[PDB]
């Protein structure tokens, strides 16, 4: 309500004072011409916003309409798309143009983290996930099975500590042979005429490949630790016999250290609940820290520096300490109160982040105002631009970062777009959507959540779709994975640009997540997202096993993926499910809008780990919400379940998430009804139909501030 007034805008004061006194101090811009650019920016950039978000609701309404007409023709199908501006003429073959890019993204394959911008020990730590204990990770995680005496205690157990430095020596073995004999048998380690040389129980071997050897800390004749690269990536062999660790090793190792998050997303869209001025604001300050480099908490924890090494040879180098980071900014749907205009209309919320996220990023390109620490060394700005439908939504975000250079004083092409392929017209467009931005693009990731969801609601009017389960199996998600892959590859990405794939959700088995997620940099995907520094460093296994830029020139020009399979909607079949099936999956679901919902809405926490009905901490997002909602409400709006079917799973399943909470938790049950979170669930499910490309935020932020007005 207490607002400043800069041209039509109405900018909550909380966001005004921040930016002139926190973030503009030392960016060389006069608040006088960025808040004039602001309004400028606004102004007109809004009326193409405001179309493009109603040519997707015009395009799903003739959508709707033709399903609802009508069993289903391919060809007349693919054909009314194309006739009605959904499809588009593929363009022909390019190569994208982008410059100024970190190696971390051009050259480097490795796991890319994902944390929510809004809480700042998490971003700390995904700031700090460069680089990760191999030890810890495997120690800490179900990896090394807690079994025959290796579970994890109160106390270090020396059996479980056993399979971990075995584990990791046999990685070693994998990723850094030795030209004789294993790491396993050694007992110590120099290094010799610029190579290094490691000691066995009877002879002395080198490495398979010398250039591996990478450099060292301490005196040449007893390293404090060996540097090794492979793939591009680091590994780091510290060497302590003193230390307690150490004095059990062969060769008193301590540690195994990993180059793990090379990259980092910092995000403010579907994992944060940033529903005002107040929210923007400490995820704007947390953005602003790290791109500082000051950015620190007690209980000093501080970001990592940089790491010091003597070359193989000579030399003293350095690699980074920290992720190179993106920002991610919410998507062109939602509007946000932080600024209104004259006439109460909120002002869109990605625009907003773009100038504000590419204000901050000014202080990460130097190094004494600005803050010590330098994010890209390239003068980049990275920023992933989330829920894009189709190549004109692609174009006017280019549109829109060119307008944004100009009123921040960047040259043009400072702010690289990161596209997810998360929307089924980004999908079946995706070619034309990486030339929109040939310029800018510097990944395409599968968002394949969003992407799901994306499907679900598309073709809502289809039929029922297949259990949530399920869709992981089908046809269109499998040429839309491989797709991603291919153009991106047809475009040049390989050697310019990351190829990611989605995230890996189940924060608990990482046993799991080592066995199967391999199949990412496999598929050819140079990254591909963790939700912990942990995972990092797990995932990071796969890229020494896998030769990623191999993988991806083999595929060169393969089309692996045809226009029908895309199309394929996953309709269930005929008599399809027992009810016994159908209550398992209505529980489910649930239990999962609710177990995170009641966190968003009471909390304003937007990334929570929440056990399903199997007991599997399921790390979610909006995303994750966005195919539940909108499966559930598919699955009403074909008469799969009732209304009252509903509600009966919210009603049992409620008490359960409660129980699977207390804190500064607020019970759901019994008093339904008046739980507002309860309610945001069931509108969530009831109302997931009508939503704009059934996106969850406009019922989240809508409930969040009313709950935070209840807090009267
Ligand atoms: C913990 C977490 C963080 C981010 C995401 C997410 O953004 C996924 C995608 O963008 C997409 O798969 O839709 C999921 C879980
Ligand atoms: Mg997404
Ligand atoms: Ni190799």
């Amino acid at each position: 309500t207490d607002r400043v007034s800069v041209g039509n805008l109405r900018i909550a004061r909380v966001l005004y004072d921040f930016v002139n006194n926190e973030a503009l101090p030392g960016t060389d811009i006069d608040p006088d011409s960025f808040w004039a650019g602001v309004d400028k920016v606004v102004a007109d950039l809004t009326p193409q916003n405001q179309a493009l978000l109603n040519a997707r609701d015009e395009l799903q309404a003739q959508i709707d309409k033709w399903h609802r007409r009508r069993p289903i023709d391919m060809d007349a199908y693919r054909q009314f798309l194309t006739e009605i501006g959904y499809l588009l003429p593929e363009p022909d073959d390019f190569t994208i143009t982008t410059s100024g890019v970190d190696a971390e993204i051009t050259t480097t394959a490795g796991p890319q983290l994902v944390v929510p911008v809004l809480n700042a020990r998490f971003a700390l730590n995904a700031a700090n996930a460069r680089w990760g204990s191999l030890y810890d990770a495997l120690y800490g995680t179900d990896v090394i099975p807690e079994t025959d005496g290796a579970e994890k205690g109160p106390t270090y157990n020396k059996v479980r500590g056993d399979k971990v430095i075995a584990y990791a020596r046999k990685f070693l073995d994998d990723s850094v042979p030795l030209s004789s004999g294993s790491f396993g048998d050694a007992t110590g380690f120099t290094v010799q005429d610029g190579q290094l040389v490691v000691a066995l129980p009877d002879k002395s071997t080198g490495l398979a490949n010398p250039g591996q050897f990478a450099g060292y800390t301490g005196a040449a004749e007893s390293p404090t630790s060996v540097l090794l690269i492979n793939h591009g990536l680091h590994i780091e062999i510290l060497i302590d016999p003193e230390s307690q660790v150490g004095t059990t090793d062969r060769a008193g190792v301590k540690d195994v250290i990993l180059e793990s998050a090379i990259t980092t997303i910092m995000d403010f869209e579907d994992s944060v609940a940033a529903v005002d001025a107040a929210d923007k604001v400490l995820g704007y300050r947390n953005w602003l820290g790290l791109n500082k480099g000051d950015l620190a908490a007690a209980v000093l924890r501080v970001l990592n520096r940089d790491r010091n090494y003597t070359a193989p040879g000579g030399g003293q180098f350095t690699l980074p300490g920290r992720s190179l980071m993106f920002v991610r900014n919410v998507g062109h749907l939602m509007t946000n109160d932080a600024i209104v205009d004259t006439d109460g209309s909120e002002v869109f919320e990605g625009i907003m982040d773009a100038l504000f996220t590419g204000l901050i990023a000014i202080h990460g390109l130097k190094a004494d105002v600005n803050g010590p620490l330098i994010n890209s060394r390239t003068g980049s700005i990275y920023i992933v631009k989330p829920k894009m439908h189709g190549p004109a939504e692609v174009a006017f975000t280019c549109e829109l970062f060119s307008r944004v250079e100009d009123v921040l004083g960047l040259p043009q092409n400072t702010m690289k777009i990161g596209i997810m392929d998360e929307e089924r017209r980004t999908t079946v467009n995706l070619k034309a959507c990486i030339k929109a931005a040939a310029d800018r693009v510097v990944f395409i990731n599968t968002g394949f959540l969003d992407r799901t969801g994306d499907e679900i609601h598309t073709s809502m009017e289809a039929g029922p779709m297949v259990r949530k389960g399920t869709m992981k199996s089908q046809p269109w998600i499998l040429a839309y994975e491989d797709h991603n892959v291919d153009a991106g590859l047809a475009a040049g990405f390989s050697g310019r640009a990351q190829v990611g794939k989605g995230m890996w959700t189940m924060t608990e088995l990482m046993a799991d997540m080592v066995e199967t997620k391999i199949a990412q940099p496999r598929a050819g995907a140079s990254t591909a997202w963790v939700p912990s520094p942990t995972a990092a460093t797990l995932h990071a296994l796969h890229y020494h096993q896998v030769d990623v830029a191999a993988v991806q020139q083999g595929l060169a020009g393969k089309r692996r993926a045809t226009i029908e399979q895309l199309l394929t909607i996953p309709l269930a079949k005929e008599l399809a499910w027992a009810p016994d099936e159908i209550r398992e999956e209505v529980d489910n679901n649930c239990q999962s809008i609710l177990g995170y919902v009641v966190r968003w809405v009471d909390q304003g926490v937007g990334a929570s780990k929440v056990p399903d009905i199997h007991d599997v901490a399921l790390m979610e997002d909006r995303a994750t919400l966005r195919i539940s909602s909108q499966l559930l409400a598919n699955w009403l709006r074909h008469g799969v379940i009732t209304s009252a079917d509903v509600r009966a799973s919210l009603e049992r399943m409620a008490p359960l998430v409660d129980r699977q909470n207390a804190g500064a938790y607020r019970p759901m049950a019994p008093n339904f009804d008046d739980s507002i979170a309860f309610l945001a669930a069931q509108e969530l499910i009831l109302s997931g139909a009508q939503q704009p490309n059934g996106y969850t935020e406009p019922i989240l932020h809508r409930r969040r501030r009313e709950f935070k007005a209840r807090a009267a």
